[PDB]
């Protein structure tokens, strides 16, 4: 058992496994790792094809929700692919789904289903497109939430990443972020 | 049950004073990984001139303090009733009698070298966690960020918000949450 | 011991060469949480023309690079005397013959891709811990954002400081802490 169950990731290096306008236009790089009471992450993604592979016309943000039910499984219809999504096996993934990723879920004490636009719920900083410290983008994690143009969609749980970048003119660039570390209290 | 935590519970009741007793609700959880300790702070205030934010206030203190066992001084402006190990989602019911593992180690913090870059941890928070309501948040370890705070202690961690410049009057003073992380003493 | 945590000590003696050998002191901690390393880093100049920072300097930069077992080069600008697992406040004495647990991972963090989005951590730290005095750190994975490094290595970790635009003239170079994490080899 060469298994991992404190490591829930995409891989290091995925495949394209994720939606921000059209399916698998985007490689995310996302690593859960439990530290009991706290998830450690780091996040990265990386556009491959569509509006942001190169950033073109008007667009200037970009977001992806992830969803999961009560044992903590990606929904049906999930914008995040769950073929590569699973308890890390050295650099690869599990090929078994896994049936319950509960401790590795956003506590729904701190992160309540109905309180998105909650500060405590938000998690925000700036991140460099392309790893340059002169291109800054922010992006805002939500926790069982949403901020943005209404989410009452049913999950148990979910994390939310938008990245926003008014303002600046990337046109031409394709949409690559510096990788982020960020924290949350887990469910259990 | 779980001694590798040491939080205000999740979801706390009014816990600290920033202007007066239990105006505000402080979120604290530190998780002992070995030699660091990896920590999520949000504060949310509810009653004064911070709730919502009034005249010329541009910012906002807290400074918690503890003994040589770790564990909270008395007159602490944390209050300490709900500061404990983690159980579920609650505190253990018995108060703990030592978190010298969890304290900010000295070698690396030493006491009152406040006006030392190492001791401090500073980074942007945002309020409401709106992208465009910037506020400084400056972590100070063993120290303050300032002359001698003269109320002894063995450790402490100080938490200084700051919006200079920025009118955010008639808004309630809330922040994202902010992962940091610090040496531990053992 | 500690195996679980590779650092510096947390008050070393100058112990890197940013622009001549031991003409800085760096704090590093890694602290290994299985899959990830989390980690911390701070620095002080203590000679030399950023102590205090003088003419047109408006930048640092420290290379770190290790073997296939995660063992410092030879000509390391870290100076590998008091790099070791961690003993109370102390290092071990006995060099450490393997540390590859705490390397950056090759398949996130390819050889030379250091111009890769994914290998770089950016964010502002703050000279001698003051919210008015903004540095950007650039951390770089197996790479450099400058480009080609020709010097070969099994892994490396590269920072990158710099305040273009910025007067801090007289001023020491000092940064506040910052926390990161990375995936780990193994
Ligand atoms: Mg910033």
């Amino acid at each position: 058992k060469n298994n991992d169950k404190l490591t829930l990731w995409t891989t290091p290096a995925p495949s394209p496994n994720c939606r921000l306008n059209a399916e698998k236009d985007a490689k995310l790089t996302l690593v859960l790792t439990k530290c009991g009471s706290q998830i450690l992450a780091t996040v990265s993604v990386l556009a491959v094809k569509g509006s942001l592979a190169p950033i073109s016309g008007t667009v200037q943000s970009a977001h992806l929700i992830i969803r999961f039910d009560e044992n903590g499984v990606l929904l049906n219809n999930s914008f995040l692919d769950p073929e590569y999504w699973n308890f890390r096996n050295g650099d690869l993934t599990e090929g078994t789904a896994y049936t319950n990723a509960v401790g590795f879920m956003p506590n729904l004490s701190a992160y309540p289903k109905s309180h998105g636009k909650t500060a405590k719920s938000n998690i925000v900083s700036q991140v460099y497109l392309n790893g340059d410290k002169t291109k800054p983008v922010t992006l805002t994690i939500t926790l069982n939430g949403t901020q943005e143009t209404g989410d009452t969609t049913p999950s148990a749980y979910s994390m939310s990443f938008s990245w926003d970048w008014s303002g600046h003119n990337y046109i031409n660039e394709i949409f690559a972020t510096s990788s982020y570390t960020f924290s949350y209290i887990a469910q259990e």
